[PDB]
């Protein structure tokens, strides 16, 4: 069986919010703490390969995709929440509403709804240290790949997919899968497929590329029909401009099995084939299990190994960015289950 | 003596009794509370204004002038779906269009709640429907009176309407009371409308309705979106679009603002209205602009109610008084029904 490096930081604990808006209630977050030291641990369990800490790479090479506006307001945002006289952790109450103008106001209230899009996503003391640290996890990982390794593993808290140049929402913050396939592109690779895999659809990452050719994005994930993330995500959004044909979303319904859902996946690998990238980057969620309580597929843990198998075939240097996942029993061996199929197992 | 001025009022306000408001990252008691009305209503009763009066029932068709069909099939099952979807708070948009998203209505509740949103401090529960429906009748029953003879009446709406779009809902507001009104008199053969929007906060869903018509200005007097709510729109460069350029006219003031200055835009828009020489007044009227107001930052007194009343009837138009926001509920009674005494000439 091969051998996959881990890159790993404790900062990701850094992030530890009380409150998530579910059901008109506020809940315990989905997007815990214990979900990466479950996946941490199964990977020192399974002797999966070197596990590292991330370098510091600077805000270079997020703001490569995000906007020095959006980075500023990360940095600062909580401050300014608990400068104003706010009680609860920072969630937006107002946004722009269709018919309102896209214009970037003063209020702290107002900043917070022009930078999201959904008000599950809790911001508190920690928030931007620990999505620094997510960011630089992803970065370290496809350093370690562009100077050598077939693959890593970005373990990645929290998660990034979600995130648009300048939006924050579905628990991400900086788009780490953009991020680590920018950082691909500006070191010389000419093209770059992004594999989005996660239960939702990764609306950051086909947002951020949406105009490009040099970077195919590819997702599956439940109908926005249905899910989150609503109004991006169908099948008929190709991309625009010079990155039309260049976007490929591959919708699925409630009670999705492996025997279905790997159907798809044989359509994005030959899109890939196709695409013939320089690298590969997988935006790797594993909500699409069939115990995940915020997701309706029906992928059972072997189905993981499978699914690892089958990227590795493509042959393509390859940076896993981990997303989401939400049953944490199970998150762990889910994920690293990806990571040993790919290098054989099973 | 006063003149006397009839009020619209409806017990059915009360079905709209939420209990959570999203607040500073919290649920909180809301604001927009059933006691506004009765506080008001009692003051009515305590001084004599006229005639109380319950609204008739005009049906979804004068709400649907304005309001898309989708939309007002939205409110009328939106609690049914969400309960029926299991959830077990009151209905609050958790997921919406972000900016570089798809304006595309989906099929699940979660999704239709923030297609149809433009903030999450408005919970939808059991009952909002049937309030939303009498308030609107209740602006609908006040136009009535007023275009079958009566100079003015005071539409005692809850929940209040300002800040509802042609299909977006926001602000504590569902249907657009005011709109509603101004539509009533153009469909019955007022030729032109003004709509004059004196509380606190931008009038932005009366705005969006009427936004490339002519046929009806829309002016409004608030707080810096820039500071407050609705953060979106409410700038002074939103003058129209398309053939109702020049047809809106919002005029917006910084923290601490007094009458003294607040009544020189109140005299600017006085003179537009002059100029577009309109055939029916209609008035969204919010006291939010009182200086104990907790969600506002103006600072009117009491009296200045009184002037505020006696300033718009020197305007000698036909007026529909629709009651939008206010939320110091020890004076809003005294404040609100200042404005109507002030207009049937109360000191
Ligand atoms: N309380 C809202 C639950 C849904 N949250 C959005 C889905 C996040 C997927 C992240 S991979
Ligand atoms: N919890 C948010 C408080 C702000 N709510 C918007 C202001 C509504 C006044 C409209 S008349
Ligand atoms: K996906
Ligand atoms: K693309
Ligand atoms: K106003
Ligand atoms: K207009
Ligand atoms: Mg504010
Ligand atoms: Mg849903
Ligand atoms: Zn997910
Ligand atoms: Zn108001």
């Amino acid at each position: 069986l091969g051998s996959m490096k881990t890159v790993f930081s404790p900062l990701h604990s850094r992030r530890h919010v009380k409150t998530e808006l579910d059901g008109g209630l506020l809940i315990e977050p989905h997007e815990k703490p214990s979900r990466a030291e479950t996946i941490l641990a199964r990977v020192k369990d399974q002797a999966l390969g070197e596990i590292l800490e991330p370098e510091e790479f600077g805000l270079g090479p997020v703001k490569r995709v995000h906007t020095a506006d959006y980075v500023s307001f990360l940095e600062t945002c909580w401050d300014e929440w608990v400068a104003a006289g706010k009680r609860g952790e920072a969630i937006p109450t107002f946004w722009v509403g269709r018919g309102m103008r896209a214009r970037l106001p003063k209020d702290i209230d107002g900043r917070l709804g022009y930078y999201s899009l959904g008000a599950d996503t809790s911001i508190s003391d920690g928030t931007w240290e620990a999505a620094r640290a997510s960011a630089n996890v992803a970065l370290t990982a496809q350093k370690l790949v562009a100077e050598g390794e077939r693959a890593a593993f970005a373990l990645c808290r929290p998660p990034g997919h979600h995130a648009h140049a300048d939006v924050f929402g579905g628990y991400c913050f900086f788009n780490n899968a953009a991020i680590a396939a920018q950082a691909f592109r500006d070191q010389g690779y000419g093209k770059v497929a992004v594999l989005d895999v996660d239960f939702h659809h990764g609306n950051g990452t086909q947002a951020i590329f949406y105009d490009r050719s040099d970077v195919l994005t590819i997702s599956l994930h439940g109908d926005p029909d249905l899910v989150f993330p609503h109004f991006l995500g169908f099948e008929d959004e190709t991309g625009e401009g010079d990155g039309e044909a260049y976007n490929l979303n591959i919708v699925f319904p409630p009670d999705t099995p492996f025997s279905i859902w790997s159907q798809g996946l044989e359509k994005a690998c030959e899109r890939i084939r196709t695409f013939a990238p320089d690298a590969l980057v997988v935006a790797l969620g594993v909500d699409t299990f069939e115990e995940d309580p915020i997701s309706f597929f029906k992928l059972t843990s072997g189905d993981y190994l499978k699914l690892g198998k089958r990227l590795e075939q493509l042959g393509l240097p390859t940076v896993f960015t981990m997303e989401g996942g939400y049953d944490v029993d199970a998150i762990g061996v889910n994920a690293v289950n990806v990571m040993q199929g790919f290098e054989g197992k099973s």
